[PDB]
C-alpha cells in the first residue's frame, strides 16, 4: 500500500534515549522509514527548548492534507542546518527511535509510504 495507518507513541523529549536517526539526511530518512515499518518509532512534540535536546539531522512528521478513520496524512521532511529535504504542511512532530519509553499518548497518523 502507498499509505499505512499507524498509531506513534509520543515520547516527552527528556526520556529520549536515543536522540536520532543518524548521521546524514539521507540515513536518517531511511532509518526513521525501516523504525515506522518496524512499529520501532516515537514522536517528540516540537515546542521551544526541544530540537536542541535533539540530535540533527531532524525527521518530522509533517500533514500532506486537511484524515481517512482519524488518520492525518503526513509525509517525512529532513532538515540539516536549517536547510529541509522535501515540502511539506505543519509539523505533528520530529521522530526517534523507541526503545520501551513509556508514552503520553498517541499520534494517529496515515503516512505516504
Amino acid at each position: 500500500k502507498t499509505h499505512v495507518q499507524l498509531s506513534l507513541p509520543v515520547l516527552q523529549v527528556r526520556d529520549v534515549l536515543v536522540r536520532g536517526f543518524g548521521d546524514s539526511v539521507e540515513e536518517v530518512l531511511s532509518e526513521a522509514r525501516q523504525h515506522l515499518k518496524d512499529g520501532t518509532c516515537g514522536l517528540v512534540e516540537v515546542e521551544k527548548g526541544v530540537l536542541p535536546q535533539l540530535e540533527q539531522p531532524y525527521v518530522f512528521i509533517k500533514r500532506s492534507d486537511a484524515a481517512p478513520h482519524g488518520h492525518v496524512m503526513v509525509e517525512l521532511v529532513a532538515e540539516l542546518e536549517g536547510i529541509q529535504y522535501g515540502r511539506s504542511g505543519e509539523t505533528l512532530g520530529v521522530l526517534v527511535p523507541h526503545v520501551g519509553e513509556i508514552p503520553v499518548a498517541y499520534r494517529k497518523v496515515l503516512l505516504r509510504k
